[PDB]
């Protein structure tokens, strides 16, 4: 059929970044509200002396930097303008693969550009792109010059922020990759509040079973968070854990998955302390410990 | 759904085109009317001694060259065929972006193809592949060999001629071009007619006010085409403007945007003259002028 | 709309293929039956010492490899898991040009994936990929990690196996193409019985007419293969056939392509013999002859 509706709908709140620094680059940003509030990625706007934002009805303005997140590769900027068209927001959660969704961006600086594909996955981490992700996969074309701008679902409403993609040629072979909103707008919000993101610290690093040495004290590979490594301030080597500890919940919630481990320490604020219970040698040993804060730190492949 | 009753109607009227020349080269075209004339780009047929049409049921003849239109990266044949299917003829104005379109080709020679995708954007100019630029955006893939084909909406009736993609790699990258059907008609019809497109001269070359000297004898930016330069023979140089001088208004007409006086100065038959108001410091100047005729002179990026 | 509900259907029976050789490879297979056959291309599984199945569901199992087909570039698979799903099948011959459909594959190992695009093209032949071709084109994006999944249509049944791909850039550039299901069943089903797949013998070797000389003895180009070329042993130049010599009907039918004579060829059992007339100097002459058994012998451009 037609996606000209939902095109109508997003595209003037899509806007087109340029940056100066010290030399030149280009990307995308997505107006948030019509505060002048801008979500665009991290790599984009970082170390730029200057941000030009040109919108669709043809006014250009500098931007301030509100505040940047590298870990999720997202950065916040606020314009001063009158009369903003402000995107919605679709769910994130609601999205399935194989639903159809619009990436809207200014690929190679040809101007903002709409391409059309579909949810190729969702979910994806372990892609080795950033410390936290929860990308959107998609086949819609997306290009350098994509970052930052919006990815959109069938009826107009944000899904993702696009930031990088899989190719072998330095340009689109299908495989692109966007940032939930649901957790785009969580680090838009402290950002805009706190300037930053507030993650909490825990020294563990952690692995997955591989049950040869866990097939001993056997179970269905259930709730089961291997322990390999420490860290060298702040530790949580001084809570009880050790390497080769394996933990089974972490603040009353199974360890199945160490991605999930890695959100609720993030989550939990700096200055606060935690329980975590391990199986040690056979038997259930609970630990409790605190909370450090976490030290400070489009793309291909 | 499906796209095959758009394919069904379509694909008769899109031919391939085999070129020889000195050596062999490939591309498509466009059949335009049962009377056997066939829209194809420029540089497809520039330079072949020998052109192959090969319809999609099987037939295959070689076809006269009417004539040839590089401005636009236009050119047109004749075959003598009887029974020929015809493309039937969208309208260029009537398409959004976001609606879907499908592009039929021959692309690396593998046979008559369909891609699928959405209008990307149209009115593309500044682009740098010809003179005058309408063009319309696709993410249809497209690749070498889709030249000279059709670009087609989802009902079947032709919107464009696929000439040219942006690529980082060669191949499709989700950037393609097609030169709009109402220009393509009439770059058409005086090549039937006249061999050739007859255009209009004059000398002037123009730029943005940048409106810093503009900002003197402040407007709001609206109405003034700049003017750097002139040129060597039947200038317009003669008829009163010079470097420096501000037009407000061609042919009674504004001068918001200096493509649209590219456009104007082209369509006004040579041999005639006309009236241009430039600003000169200050105040409203009334200048005449003639017309001079224009001389002589996929694609990737 | 949406293909989530395709999508929902038919991705639990598309599976990741890791294989290590003496290294180490990635693929995709399709699960064909509830019994734990699986299909697959033979350039995936080829010299593989162990094949490892990984399912959407999340379990892991080495696979036995049933039997392979090196002519067609398919393979077939047997897994012992319980409560498998199995992929439902559609009709290779029903599909045309412009549908939609999906592809499910492991593209550069970033998980399962799926890609939309439209059927391109039906039924290439002359690619030069595989000994026996009826290849469907799709613009659906696949890349290296997608051969042996599933190209689905619309609904989710099975339309053809992803084997190959035409690109500049290593990577997708809208040409890719699936082993229609109809040709798939039919090597899947004989490997399945007897390991292998067993082909007839024939010594011949065809041209077109390229009917300069055959314009003499004039005809419409109708019913007939040229003969150029014969072979080493086991040979039908022992029944009668010369070169020059031009085959009307073969096993009374007609000869109007050499395609499909390669086709009866092969699934004419061996230790058969059977009845060819060429046309000599302008009169039909009737041969009969043996029929000899074949011998033994993702993909890009």
């Amino acid at each position: 059929p037609s996606y000209a509706n939902a095109v109508s709908r997003a595209a003037p709140a899509v806007a087109n970044l340029y940056t100066t620094k010290m030399e030149s680059s280009l990307g995308s940003a997505v107006i948030m509200s019509a505060e002048g509030y801008l979500l665009t990625n991290n790599h984009v706007t970082a170390g730029a002396d200057q941000i030009i934002v040109a919108l669709r009805d043809g006014r250009e303005t500098i931007a301030q930097l509100v505040g940047s997140d590298p870990e999720t590769d997202l950065a916040v900027l606020k314009i001063d303008l009158k009369n903003l068209p402000a995107m919605t927001l679709g769910r994130s959660d609601g999205i399935r693969t194989g639903d159809v969704c619009l990436a809207i961006g200014n690929p190679f600086g040809v101007g903002q550009t709409v391409t059309m594909g579909i949810i190729s996955a969702t979910g994806r981490n372990q892609l080795g792109l950033n410390t936290y992700e929860d990308f959107i996969q998609t086949d819609a074309a997306i290009n350098p010059g994509n970052s930052g701008g919006a990815l959109v679902d069938a009826a107009g409403n944000l899904i993702g922020i696009n930031t990088a993609i899989f190719s072998k040629s330095g340009g689109s072979q299908g495989i692109g990759f966007a940032i939930p909103t649901k957790l785009a707008l969580e680090v838009m919000q402290s950002i805009i509040e706190h300037g930053q993101v507030i993650r909490g610290w825990l020294g563990v690093e952690v692995k997955a079973l591989t049950p040869e040495l866990a097939e001993s004290l056997g179970l269905g590979e259930t709730a089961g968070i291997v322990v390999a490594g420490v860290y060298r301030d702040g530790p949580a080597a001084r809570g009880g854990l050790l390497p080769g500890d394996v933990i089974l919940t972490i603040d009353k919630q199974e360890a199945s998955d160490g991605r999930r481990s890695m959100n609720q320490v993030a989550r939990t604020r700096p200055g606060q302390k935690i329980s975590i219970v391990v199986l040690r040698n056979g038997q259930k040993v609970n630990l409790t410990a605190e909370v450090g804060l976490r030290p400070p730190p489009d793309g291909g492949e």
